[PDB]
């Protein structure tokens, strides 16, 4: 097996940068009925700080328009439904940590667009034109709702112009030509506003390095770098989903951990660093995403992320989803850590136990994480992801956890493949494309986690737990003191009822 | 093991009687926030058609009261309680089985009262002012809610008149002088209204017998037949509670069979027959009723009762109860199938798995009910409690189901003393009599029964069932019709993803 | 003034017919958490049976898809979306009143479009392929919601094929090409599915004659003849609204009594007749929709509309409308009963005051509508709408309404330019586009009928009201029968309170 | 009429001392449904801080138990009740201003009740067995809502000691010694918790200087000192209700600004004071609590009472009472701002409109009330109450509003006897005792106040107000700045739309 004798002392600190912020898809689908149930369900269990997502300046939402009266065409900035949009994610409770991008139609320079919905991906054929733009959505949002809200809002500018489907031609020179208009834009309306980015992913790191080159050289303000982090390698697509290898956890925590030095050797070594978005597949189509797996293997980076960076958001939080087309099943690989019709997949509840962790960090492996919450009381999350095609996936544990009591009570929660694993048995369904109502029901009534409660005893200080995880199993135990109120029922007996 | 080859037709059918009625605590409690959550609660769960509780007539409801304009005692029937009472019954869609009694403070002629709230036991000191309180009453209901509506509530005369507790000295001949008046106030208003008691419980039956002939010879309607039936022995009561040997279920369900050949050789034989109370122990703090033993031993009489009655009412609901003053902690043997705070016990899963029951009775025996649905699936119930103290309460099974499909999917739930067993956690947590709100969040979470989906194929038209029974454990089988869709999703290959 | 002395006998009867429908914006809107909370809202107010709108078939909801394996295109039909829209649509309790259409893009032969959404308005390239489509269609709706649901269902072939921007070149011989290949592949699914045509506007009705001949001589099957109409005359746009001039009632009763005799005079004399589609203005932004003015004007429609028509339905029950794009403020002249952030225009009080109209029809004329309830209550509703600019707008009433009681419980409810006028306010308010939450709040609160109580005594059989009518007044007057239980209250005397 | 020209400058400041506290029924009623809809209710739209009222040792709410086991008796503590009564109080955000007493059953020393309910109104039996009981609860409510909760509920001691129905023989001498007991029980648990006394009511002063000399002396702890005030003479009940004079407000404000003196001149002239219970009437069935005039009356007392006192509980803000059994019909002049069925009396809409007044207060007159809030923007009250039977009880104004703006938004709402006025249509109803479900809703219909809204331009930056105030009326302006939006609606011309 296993076994570990957890600390009674605390060096390391455990914070809740792991819950700053989540992805979304974009913006226009925040109208949706489905959406919102489903961020208000997210939102009751786990408490995500921001929200991001692309769109702000595509045409669903349909903030630039221009009319014309006569040979005079004036733009015309429409905000009926940013405004319904962001007055919706702030009833919430969760704020917007915004991303200037797409570019609108009657702005654009080029015709080419990416994804189903059309996103145009040129830059503007008037950068004055844009730069009003912007200034006038921060009114607008200012006007709304209170410059001390908006100044809590991150401005990320666009996303990964390092590739040439997001970015003309992947221009890097136009692209910190736009992020200066852009950053020169905001900054006019306050001083105050955050703006950052590249907003590149994996793969081109000199960017950050030229992006930060870059303002420093031309005096463009920066106020914290953008980037995104995967781990599935090269897949070829199926009209229906694509595959593709998951390299293990410990790559993408050195991307956080390479990126971090990258900006310490920059000449703004103390720039805030958000994962602006993250997860295994980069794919809206790759069902590792709701497999009991993509929860273990999540459920480390919970771990270790917040060591190297201020915030890494999980991409996404639903399946509420159409870069690929609307979704075409049940379980379709989506991103989000709930599927359609609020079904939590596995992922979801990793995020869940760790609602448990505490301030005081008492141990960590590269499968475990053990922490005390202000009480006095321990909460444990261990996790055993299969990365390949093992016979014997178990593994045994015996961890000593240190006790302030005597007298424990166990809260003991579970997710495998046999718990908590609605893909399965939509699988035992046939793999229903349009499921009906029960047979949502019954999916919803499967995606919990298994709970076991028991009642031991601490000797010496120290509580011993011993415990199998099965394949891609993630538990999660809370130790609290139990206080035994027995001796108050006159006559208590179980053992005088029929059985017992 | 146990091997049963459930025939592929169906010679009796099963009936919904089981769910026609449940019991409740006086209708003044009905009032408290609590008690309609719960209501609402056991509803969307359990179509119960109908609710019997005691106290229309109490005072805390205030029907009856008289004011004094000088030598002149005018009566005044004030409405204000069971209107905003009945009105709440039928938002949530259902209906009273009322309850005549007890006697109003202003009205009796004795000061012997029963129970902590102490209900007046007496007889009128005027049955004329009583035969005009019962008929202001009714015309006060079909007032508000229509001839049509009043007329489907059938109204039972008192409670345990037999009992020297509920009705003064047991007088026999003065309570068919009560029926009498009050049956007649009844039919005054509308010859339609439903009618009928004596109400008495187990060890009586001649009082049945004497309310027939009393009826016939004095001309006086009876429309049903009123009973109450428990299973507990003597016991010695604690200043907190009770604990009682609990007979089996078969001497109840011959109760039924006894009481129902009573009413056949009576001058009324086609007179429907109302348990209108049943449980095990018939004290509110019998810790029986919170063990998943009490589910167990039920799930045969909602088998087996409707045989023979018309209806049989489980008492009770809810913990929402008064009898013996306020509970003193989340679980102290009260009646309701859910405890205080929405925390379903036991029982109330075995009511909510017979909601799977279809039309069709396949087989039964003493412990397992197959039944079919107008789909076509089937469901299966079987259970095993322990009546003794065993020491292998164990039982395997092995059922030859048939089905008219090749692809079965198959949902088991699961509920015995590690599954759905809050009261057993409460145990683990030192019995809290005041639980926190977690320690009451872990329990509505433990309060589930465990679900289990799989898949396997049916091979001559029978599918074979293999499984095992814990102790006191209840189980539900509901195989429908796998339509497997795999093929539609081009490329599926689970294999593709790492581990799988 | 304006004497009337309402017929104590009913000889004509007012039907129900003026909520059988309503129209919607394209069925993709209804994936909207605002078009669903305005829906129910709507519903709990008016209990209107069926809901109609555009774009069934268009690619947001993304029903008609494409999938390549190497040579191989087969089509693929994704239903994830309008299962929600209908699944949602009929939880609230109202069907969908299909309109098939228009057509997807992967299946169209040209590019023409329609509306801001662009929906395709040219015929399939393959006649085959979309008869497959509409039968997967109807196969998966019959499959989720049984037959005897969809069979209740009627469904519109296309919309105005008469006008060039809804049909290439307005090819009537190429509609009735599309109406019987349509009308066939449903009528082969189940040949009890209502189907009907051609759903024209105003000023082609020989389209109609055509549409009848065509069917009778090429043998194709009609359930009913569909048609829109509106009273607005030519106007020219701005690049914000549309004024126009809107010709009075009328002519809008007229053209329902003449496309009737088209009817009764082809070879299908019995077909069922829908307006699916009515309302002053035809333009999205012309602020008609939301003046008091709107409202009155409608009373009349309502009053007589259903004398001549099956159904007509009022285009449309919300503001969640995009054919010209997003809306830009608050009130802008979109068609919606209701305005965004459910804030009731005066039109919808119209409606909502008809809910008190009972079966007997006592008296009406062209400003007036008299009936008697069920229990002998009368409801009156009057109107004045100003179609011109008259100095003195004012009308004066004297009615005698004939009453079964003697003691009249009055409820009165005033709709005009003072009250129920949230678009005044609006404009107060300095006309806002996108006003905050308390100016939201300040128009609810403003956006409601005056309501006035009051008790007079019905002489020798004959209440007489008598009352003014302001500029486009509508008023709504209930007398129901006052049962006075003042003696009842010992003492009674509101003179011994301070003033009184 | 009557001119006013509010100063532009601020001397004086308006607090929200008016909205610290509201009186309810015992504690056992909030357990009742319809209790907490309303309280929820009354908090959307008052901020009460916090809520008195009696019975929290009543033994319906149960607290003090025995427990007998032979020859021992020892006491047992049930706070299943109070715990979901605090814990509801919570969770809609109010807290409970404590009121120890009355005296349980098992302890008292005599048997004279008070009210309805019988509350036992002797001391205890054994002191020490009392202090038992204090410490107990506190600790309990230390252990489950922690000390920084509890720490700021302030404990009131007994009710009206000085009145020979609430204390045994207004004994002053014993209830010094309940006080002395009680303080000492309380501050042995924490010396930081909230007492006080001595909940007199007026015509006994002296009870408050001989209290505040008892404690100096005795060397008693006090934080606080309570007293009632109601200005109703003396009435004859009637089986049914009670009319009493109301005397003018101005005899209020003098007992209150009376017995502030007391204080400031003891030997503790720092103490906090607190009105913990006021009204018009002090009986629960007087009329003048359901009609306007009670919501003019009031009005200035909650534009006064602030200047003297720290806080005054209006008595009370729902119907839900019993202490003169249960209500009888809709309206009967119980205390509660809202009558049963959350029926909003025309006095709600007076504690209403006051959330609308700011810090700085500009103007105040016996009559009226004018403010300025942070934004800049002023809210205006008037008031004309009707004391005696006048004929002309109107009232004209024309204030001068000094407004840092040029054009002026207005939001008016009015409540007078025609608007707001429930009662009068109840009247109109013809007094129905038990109301039907459509007569409730017309109620609550009517139960709104009256809102016009205007835009007028304020010249030289005065904005001249002129309007009338009818009989009993009350109303509220509120002048914001109108930012008009207009000149952005290309084309826009209401007199294009037919009519206008
Ligand atoms: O939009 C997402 C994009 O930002 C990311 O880089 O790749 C996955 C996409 O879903
Ligand atoms: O009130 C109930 C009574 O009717 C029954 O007979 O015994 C149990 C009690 O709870
Ligand atoms: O879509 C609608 C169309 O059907 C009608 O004819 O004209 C008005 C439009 O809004
Ligand atoms: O209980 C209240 C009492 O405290 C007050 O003094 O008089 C009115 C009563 O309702």
């Amino acid at each position: 097996m296993i076994k570990v004798r957890v600390p009674d002392f605390s060096d390391k600190k455990f914070s809740d940068r792991w819950r700053y912020c989540v992805g979304t898809g974009r913006l226009g689908l925040a109208l949706q009925k489905e959406y919102i149930e489903t961020l208000k369900y997210v939102k009751e269990n786990i408490d995500f700080k921001y929200i991001r997502g692309h769109g702000l300046l595509c045409d669903d939402v349909g903030i630039y328009r221009e009319d014309v009266v006569g040979d005079e065409v004036k733009p015309f900035y429409n905000f009926t439904y940013i405004d319904r949009i962001f007055d919706s994610f702030l009833e919430i409770g969760i704020r917007p940590f915004v991303e200037i991008g797409f570019m609108p139609k009657k702005l654009a320079s080029g015709t080419q667009t990416v994804f189903y919905w059309e996103g145009n991906v040129t830059p503007p054929k008037d950068y004055e034109k844009w730069s009003d733009l912007v200034k006038a959505v921060l009114h607008h949002f200012i006007s709304r709702y209170g410059i001390e809200e908006v100044l809590k809002w991150p401005f990320e500018i666009w996303n990964e112009p390092n590739l040439k489907e997001f970015w003309k031609d992947a221009d890097e020179k136009e692209y910190f030509k736009l992020y200066k208009v852009t950053a020169k834009a905001i900054k006019e309306v306050n001083e105050n506003l955050k703006v950052g980015g590249p907003a590149i992913c994996g793969g081109a790191d000199y960017w950050i390095e030229d992006f930060l080159n870059f303002c420093y050289e031309e005096n463009v303000p920066v106020d914290f770098v953008s980037r995104h982090a995967y781990t599935s390698k090269q897949g070829e697509y199926t009209p229906h989903l694509i595959y593709q290898e998951i390299m293990p956890s410990e790559y993408m925590l050195n991307e956080f951990k390479t990126v971090r030095e990258i900006i310490k050797n920059s000449h703004f070594p103390n720039l805030p660093f958000h994962i602006t978005e993250y997860n295994t597949s980069y794919s809206p189509q790759n069902p590792v995403h709701d497999t009991p797996f993509n929860a273990a293997y999540i459920a480390r980076i919970l771990s270790e992320g917040g060591d190297y960076v201020d915030s890494f958001s999980y991409w996404t939080f639903s399946d509420v989803f159409e870069e690929r087309d609307v979704p075409r099943s049940q379980f379709h690989g989506g991103f989000g850590l709930v599927a359609l019709n609020m079904i939590p997949k596995p992922t979801f509840y990793t995020f869940k136990f760790f609602n448990a962790m505490g301030e005081e960090m008492l141990y960590r492996d590269e499968h475990m994480l053990v922490t005390r919450r202000d009480d006095g009381s321990v909460a444990l999350i261990a996790w055993n992801e299969v990365m390949d095609k093992t016979e014997n996936p178990d593994e045994d544990y015996e961890v000593e956890i240190p006790v302030r009591f005597r007298d424990v009570f166990i809260k003991r929660q579970l997710i495998d493949e046999e718990h908590g694993n609605p893909w399965g048995t939509w699988i035992h369904m046939g793999r229903p494309r349009y499921p009906s109502k029960e047979q949502v029901n019954t999916l919803r009534e499967v995606a919990k986690p298994e709970i076991m409660t028991s009642q031991p005893v601490a000797n010496d200080g120290y509580l011993n737990l011993k415990f199998k995880l099965g394949k891609n199993a993630v538990v999660l135990y809370e130790l609290t003191e139990r206080i035994d109120e027995s001796s108050t029922y006159i006559g208590l007996d179980d053992s005088k009822i029929n059985g017992y």
